[PDB]
This record gives structure tokens, sequence and C-alpha cells, in this order.
């Protein structure tokens, strides 16, 4: 019975591998935004960054951003555009994404059960 | 027409015990960590343990860890990894994987309708 899960799981892993590669390329371009719009200076570009690297990785998923919003005229016309795009847009879209690639995964492992 | 669920519900509890022999590996592996290098010490190593089970067993999929990062120079150095593989790489490809299964299970159950 158990027999399957690991293998299953290793497929899962190899699909993980390479859903990091668009996962890395939406993370660079909407970081470097964020740091760009949202506050002006830093200490250096690793200062501006760890300021709020842990909320696009872990806080998405996690928790809905609050702060985020309050913290943000055309400068007010356009910061709307830039957040929507960023989180509810391609975030939502990425990690649906994998989710799917998961679950077909597990299907054509568990379709081929007892000859694996 | 509610039939099938109660079965479906059943061959679904029977997926839950097999998946619990991996959650218990991955809660051993991770709380033990989190117990050594979190903090030093404790009232024996149940005081350790209650003092924050609670968060990696249902926090993770209620909310994100907030003070956990916080709380965590090559000790900062090497704490960053610990967390990383250890919530957002395992927990999160464990519990989509039991969500496959869900899947899959319901998927063969309704298929077979109006037999069973």
């Amino acid at each position: 019975n158990l027999g399957p899960k690991i293998i299953m799981l290793q497929r899962m892993l190899i699909d993980v591998f390479f859903f990091l590669f668009l996962f890395a390329v939406w993370m660079v371009a909407f970081g470097v935004a964020r740091q760009g719009i949202l506050r002006q200076n830093e200490q250096r570009w690793r200062w501006i960054f760890r300021s709020v690297i842990y909320e696009p990785y872990l806080a998405m998923f996690g928790q809905v951003p609050s702060d985020v919003d309050s913290t943000t005229r055309f400068p007010e016309w356009i910061t709307i555009p830039l957040v929507c795009i960023y989180m509810l847009s391609t975030n939502i879209l990425l990690v649906n994404l994998l989710v799917a690639m998961f679950g077909y995964t597990v299907g054509i492992v568990q379709e081929n059960n007892d000859q694996v």
C-alpha cells in the first residue's frame, strides 16, 4: 500500500524542481519592483530586499498582505495596478498551476499501481 | 444520491490512515529539530515539545509562521535552510500529496456509481 507513495512523492519533487524556474522568474520580477517602488533607497540592494523578502515567498500563501496596500497624484493611480498584477493575477496563477501538476502526477502514478 | 458519499468518505479515511505514517515521520523529524535548534534545554523533552507542538501540526495549515522566523555568525546563516526545508519544501509537498489522493479516491468511487 505504501510503496507507490514514495515514488509518486519523488515524481512530485521533480515537478517542483521544474516549477522552480518559473517561480524564480516571478520572484525576481516582482521583488525588484517592490523594492524600487515601495520605498526609496536602502543599505544597498540586500538591505531593501531582505526588508520584505519574507512576505512574497511565504506570507502570500500564509496570509493576505494587509500593511502593503496601506504603505503604498500619478503615483497613487499607478500603485494599484502594480500590486493587482503582482499578487492576485500571477501568484495565484502560478500556485494553482503547480497544484494542477501535482494532481496529474499522482493520478498517473496511482493509475498504474501494482506494476511500479 | 447520498449512498456513495459515506463509502467514498470511508475510503478517504483509509487513505488518511496510510498517509499518517508519512506525516508522523515528518512530524518527528522536524519537531525534534525545532526543539534542539530553536531553544536550548527544557523541562525534559516533553516541556520543549509541548511548548510549540501546536504550531507544526495545525498552525501551518491555518496560519503562516510569523514569530518563528524572528525568534531564530554561522548559526544565522544555517537557520534559514532549516526553516525553508522544514515548512515550504516538505509540508506543502505532503499536504498536496494527500489532497491528490483524496481527489483520485473520490473520482474512482463516483465513476463506478450506481453499482456500489
